[PDB]
């Protein structure tokens, strides 16, 4: 029921321990095509493989990679790492923009954009048989611009036609997440199929709860990126939200400084502060299972 | 020994010949095409590329300047794959086509870092091919001159000083963006006659077109066939008005071709029209030969 990169599908029950938001590799499609002398596919590949290998050491079974248009999605690269590690990797479709769309989308309808997403879900991605397993959309400081709203509505339509869930990028300080959730549910999207991301960058604990209360997963997913909020402020927001019994809605990731910083810092901090392996299992196993259920 | 070419060796800026200064063999969004290749068809775009190039050589075009850059799908492998089938003098370029923001890769990065990336295309080559870049292409439009748009403008000027190359721009004829690019590049001390300000033929406000021409810069009447911005006869009215008002030395004409829109509509219409309205053969040589020669000298 969940498509995978270079494997057969899996039942949502078998997803296992999951990191819900990690980037194997991410870049601007335009910058790379026009100046490859700034990149190297040799170092990029090895670091992907070894980081994943470590992640499999610590017990990570499944990785969800929300690299889409605007972030350099390459399914050929993804089927490489799957070959070299055997990891369960979920790829998605969608559009990552903050203001306007590429000039190609001038005079194109929302149903024209959803077709692209529905194409990646039903037929495959970039020619390969790898199919999308979720849609990814984004909003930030500019808030909900009109092209950003076109993208949100194109995701709601793909969700209703394929029932794959939606991951969002948002800005924690300007209400974009709540607006994403408001527009998506209005269009019929089940709240439980929505992950509002990048809420770790805030401490307005009542804003986070307002999103969780409406039935969507909340993203505490920017560890290691210590330029937004220090980790030991993130770990207290997480713990606070866990002490209030919100672990059924909490989702934690790195947004990738390494892809094991949670096993080194986050999880050990939490287990020292009370949370049993039930809470840890709710966040990294059961919540991903409902999200793809 | 001056103007690099795609699939060929360098020529002097006075062997340039009959130039179409602004044409696109192909244009697309790198981000859209990399993600949804089922939308495109390289083979059809190869046949149409070659068809229209050689048919422009039938009418005597010797050189086509192509300002397809970052944001417009520049691909020198496709370019020299068309040169091999036509023998055209193709001038590739470097630069950044944006209207609001730069890609996130450029976040916190510096004006000189961007300029270093144009100079890599000019001095070392483009996309790891031995094809170099003969000019810098920058852009502005309806969003106005914004912060990152202004950083690419100045990044271009810095490539002008070091490399010498001229600078083709894309503006919006209806909001003084073209003038502001000139106001910014020259206030940065670039040779005004090394700036071609583009798409001025989209308006019939002659006074605005002349103010840019008077300040020393080439004006671009370069979207022939695109009737959504201005119909053809209304463009022939403006081009003629500008010729008979003295400005033939700072006029450049092209199609910007990526109704009756092709890459030879000026030979099928505009040039017969101008001849029968008092334009002799030496002024059309000024427009398609002399003005290019100077731009690249
Ligand atoms: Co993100
Ligand atoms: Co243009
Ligand atoms: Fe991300
Ligand atoms: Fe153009």
């Amino acid at each position: 029921r969940i498509p995978l990169v270079g494997k057969d599908s899996i039942e949502s029950k078998d997803i296992g321990f999951t990191l819900i938001h990690e980037h194997l590799r991410a870049f601007s499609e335009a910058v790379r095509q026009q100046w490859p002398h700034l990149y190297n596919e040799d170092e990029e590949f090895r670091n992907a493989v070894n980081e994943v290998k470590r992640a499999m050491q610590f017990g990570v079974k499944t990785i969800v990679d929300p690299t889409v248009m605007g972030l350099g999605r390459d399914t050929r690269f993804m089927e490489k790492v799957v070959k070299a590690t055997g990891i369960n990797l979920v790829a998605g479709t969608g559009i990552w923009i903050f203001i306007d769309l590429p000039f190609y989308f001038l005079n194109r309808s929302i149903d024209e954009i959803a077709d692209l997403f529905i194409h990646d879900i039903k037929e495959g991605i970039q020619g390969t048989p790898n199919k999308a397993g979720f849609v990814k959309i984004a909003a930030d400081e500019p808030g909900i611009t009109k092209d950003v709203e076109k993208v949100i509505r194109a995701a709601a339509i793909a969700n209703k036609e394929t029932k794959v869930p939606i991951i969002t990028h948002s800005n924690a300080h300007n209400n974009t997440g709540l607006e994403q959730q408001r527009i998506l549910t209005e269009e019929g999207v089940d709240p439980g199929k929505i992950l509002i991301g990048h809420l770790g960058d805030t401490d307005n604990i009542d804003y986070i709860k307002k999103i969780a209360d409406k039935g969507s997963f909340i993203g505490l997913d920017r560890y290691g990126v210590d330029l937004f909020l220090p980790v030991d402020k993130r770990n207290e927001t997480t713990l606070r939200l866990i002490k209030d019994g919100y672990s059924d809605k909490i989702m934690i990731s790195h947004d990738y400084w390494s892809i094991t910083l949670i096993f080194e810092d986050t999880i050990p901090f939490l287990k020292r502060n009370g949370v049993n392996e039930e809470v840890i299992a709710t966040i990294f196993k059961e919540n991903p299972k409902k999200f793809f259920s």
